[PDB]
This record gives structure tokens, C-alpha cells and sequence, in this order.
């Protein structure tokens, strides 16, 4: 589990979104595994605006933050997904690291702020749903 809290937005994995998230929907995309809902209180996070490929992510199944190198956002076939459709997610970034399903929502961050959230795992790889292209998160 985990979210990004930027302004009056809550960014979560679409497959973990709550009824309250869907009842307060701003934007959602199944292909990216992302959903954004409205908040009453302002959030503590800053979104990175950059093409960094190095950062640090939080892994709840280790209670640890790990430094990683990660690929640029792209289209990848996810094998045997079991919290959503199991085939071809977009705006995905991969790194070598540990990820189990409950790790979804952990933040990846660079020197510029939050890059994205854990969305996939398997075979010593971790995938992160990118948010750096969602410029509208910074305003309104
Ligand atoms: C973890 C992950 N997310 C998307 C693809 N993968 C991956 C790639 C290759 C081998 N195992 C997992
Ligand atoms: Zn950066």
C-alpha cells in the first residue's frame, strides 16, 4: 500500500483504489495502474520533473529503502498479474530489486521529488508507475 499526496490530490495504484477514491475521482488509467482522487487537506509530496534514472524506493516487504537505477517510462508485458488483468502496462519503469504485491504504492524518489510508485514485481525486478509526465498534479 501507499499513496502520493501532492496538493489536493491522492495518487494510488488503480487496483488499490477505495470506494472513496472512486467517489472523488479526478483521473484513472488502467493501462498505467494509476488513479487520482481529491483530498480535503494539502499533501507533503513534490513531484519530480526530470528524466532521472537513479533514485531510491521504499520496499514494505523489507522495511527498507533501496537505491536503484531504473529504465525510462515505457510499455511492458507483465506476467501472471494477480491484482489486475496480467498483460501490457504503460508508463512503467523497471529496476533490479525486490517487489511483492503488497509493496505496491511505495514511493520511488530522485533528487527532484517523487518519480512514481511501485506497481509490479517478479524475478528480482520491481516496476514503478511513472507520474512525472502528469504536470497537472502541480496545479488546480
Ligand atoms: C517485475 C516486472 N514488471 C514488469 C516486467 N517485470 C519483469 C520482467 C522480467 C522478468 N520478471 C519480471
Ligand atoms: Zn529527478
Amino acid at each position: 500500500s501507499g499513496a502520493i499526496y501532492v496538493g489536493n490530490y491522492r495518487v494510488v495504484n488503480r487496483h488499490l483504489a477505495t470506494h472513496n477514491d472512486w467517489a472523488n475521482l479526478v483521473w484513472e488509467d488502467s493501462s498505467r495502474d494509476l488513479l487520482v482522487s481529491s483530498t480535503t487537506a494539502q499533501g507533503c509530496d513534490t513531484i519530480a520533473r526530470c528524466d532521472c534514472q537513479t533514485g531510491v524506493y521504499y520496499c514494505s516487504s523489507r522495511r527498507k529503502h533501496y537505491p536503484v537505477s531504473f529504465s525510462k517510462p515505457s510499455l511492458i508485458f507483465v506476467e501472471a498479474s494477480e491484482y489486475y488483468p496480467a498483460r501490457y502496462q504503460s508508463h512503467l519503469m523497471l529496476a533490479v530489486g525486490h517487489s511483492e504485491p503488497g509493496d505496491c504504492g511505495g514511493i520511488l524518489r530522485c533528487q527532484h521529488g517523487v518519480v512514481g510508485i511501485v506497481s509490479t514485481g517478479g524475478n528480482g525486478l520491481v516496476g514503478f508507475a511513472d507520474v512525472r509526465d502528469l504536470l497537472w498534479l502541480d496545479e488546480e
